């Protein structure tokens, strides 16, 4: 079997993409953000506390025939950015771009952060990391592409996201159509439950690539770039008034700046994320300060390659017995 679905930027910035998945039956549609760094397929429902619900979506399981309650499972996650939210748990039948699971666990908000009643376009999240990671307690349940693989054609999905235009997610086969040149292949390690690989160096502009090895993750599931404090100090020394703003958060630029691109290795193939991907625009409406795509993964903890990478490339994610990612220019 094979899945085929159109994933959409929320907004004029790219902050996220989200893509239709069929839930229940009769099929309820939600819009969920499908996120490389987390294994839990979690949704706005109609047991979300009513006060923290503001124009999502949600899924009302006493309405699907095939839902049914796993019995005292509960779950609880928190992300990068400070956001959270916990629940029970169903499982379901869900389907993504005409691939279906039976007995999905969809685990259901009771509560949401204010980051998320705030984003009326996100209707849940469907987690694509590894299912290690998962927070269903006390007993820990598969991801969708976890428990789609062994139905799959290839036991792979791939992310094409667009850059201020939709993009497509794939499952269970390699599109040669959607890519240009040679799709590059990389190790993977499993250990922290997250697609992590090591890049082999960067470039800013066209300057000469610096080989070095950058450990970090393959995330669709954050907005931005972030890599080791030399490696960005490195990029926007590169544009002219461009500062690191404390008050702000990070990096900016003046709006009117040309940002140059920024390259980043897999193996001895490059990936270039041009210029134009790096600005996230005024960092309040009106201002002539703009927002960098790429900032200092310093005190995160890791380096995430997030959407401004992986959306400069065709991504597979190759879930076989020794897992592995592809890049390639498109
Ligand atoms: N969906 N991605 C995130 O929540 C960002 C993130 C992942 C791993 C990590 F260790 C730190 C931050």
């Amino acid at each position: 079997s094979t899945g085929s679905a159109t994933t959409t930027p929320i907004d004029s910035l790219d902050d996220a993409y989200i893509t239709p998945v069929q839930i229940g039956t009769p099929a309820q549609t939600l819009n969920l953000d499908f996120d490389t760094g987390s294994s839990d397929l979690w949704v706005f429902s109609s047991e979300t506390t009513a006060s923290e619900v503001d124009g999502q979506t949600i899924y009302t399981p006493s309405k699907s025939t095939t839902a049914k309650l796993l019995s005292g499972a509960t779950w609880s996650i928190s992300y990068g950015d400070g956001s959270s939210s916990s629940g029970d748990v169903y499982t379901d039948t869900v389907s993504v771009g005409g691939l279906t699971v039976t007995g999905q666990a969809v685990e259901s908000a009771k509560k949401v952060s204010s980051s998320f009643t705030e984003d009326s376009t996100i209707d849940g999240l469907l987690g694509l990391a590894f299912s290690t990671l998962n927070t269903v307690s006390p007993t820990q349940q598969k991801t969708f592409f976890d428990n789609a693989k062994a139905s799959l054609d290839s036991p792979v999905f791939t992310a094409d996201l667009g850059y201020h235009a939709p993009g497509t997610y794939n499952f269970g086969f390699i599109d040669t159509t959607a890519y240009t040149g040679s799709i590059t292949y990389t190790a993977v390690s499993t250990k922290q439950g997250f697609w992590e690989w090591t890049s082999t160096g960067y470039a800013v502009g066209s300057g000469t690539f610096k080989s070095t090895s950058i450990d970090g993750i393959a995330d669709t599931g954050t907005t931005l770039l972030y890599l080791p404090a030399t490696v960005v100090s490195a990029y926007w020394a590169q544009v002219s008034g461009a500062k690191s703003s404390s008050s702000v958060g990070g990096y900016v630029f003046p709006c009117s700046a040309t940002l140059p691109s920024f390259t980043f290795g897999v193996g001895s193939a490059r990936i270039v994320i041009p210029g134009d991907y790096i600005d996230f625009g005024p960092i309040s409406t009106g201002s002539s300060s703009c927002f960098g795509g790429i900032q200092s993964s310093a005190g995160i903890g890791i380096n995430i390659f997030g959407d401004v990478a992986l959306k400069a490339a065709f991504v597979v994610f190759n879930g076989a017995t020794t897992p592995t990612l592809g890049f390639a220019s498109k």
